[PDB]
């Protein structure tokens, strides 16, 4: 027949399907942005503590660091400022994890073509549900940028 059977095995192993950087689909992402550009720790901003901690960004895993520069800056006026130094990292909130996987993969700017900008998220192991911790540094306290 068809309904009744003994052996049950479905082969659906498909290779890695790349997403169209242009025709990609936007997905909800959680990002933690600080107003001092510091990778201190989660204690600075936990998940569900304040609205100024984690922000929603409809980005695409196959997005270039640049796209992330706008996504966050758009959801965070503190970044819209010119000369804003934001560092993209991967950190998780208080959970059943060790607490050492928190590291940065690259940092962009608000109108400044960096080296990581041309880089894509997919390379930083960024996927759906992933935890990205961006460190926004205003131009008022940014010694590197032009000023003094």
């Amino acid at each position: 027949g068809s309904h009744m059977r003994v052996t049950q095995e479905e082969i659906k192993k498909e290779p890695e399907k790349p997403i169209d950087r242009e025709k990609t689909s936007p997905l909800l992402l959680r990002v933690f942005t600080t107003n001092n550009g510091r990778h201190h720790r989660m204690d600075e901003f936990s998940r569900g503590n304040v609205p100024s901690s984690e922000l929603q960004i409809y980005t695409w895993m196959d997005a270039t660091l640049k796209e992330l520069t706008s996504l966050v800056k758009e959801v965070y006026p503190e970044a819209r400022k010119k000369g804003t130094h934001f560092n993209f990292a991967i950190v998780f909130t208080d959970v059943k994890r060790p607490g050492y996987r928190v590291k940065e993969i690259g940092s962009t700017m608000s109108g400044r073509k960096g080296t990581d900008d041309s880089m894509t998220l997919q390379s930083q192991k960024f996927q759906i549900g992933d935890y990205l911790d961006i460190a926004i540094t205003p131009p008022n306290r940014a010694p590197p940028p032009s000023g003094r």
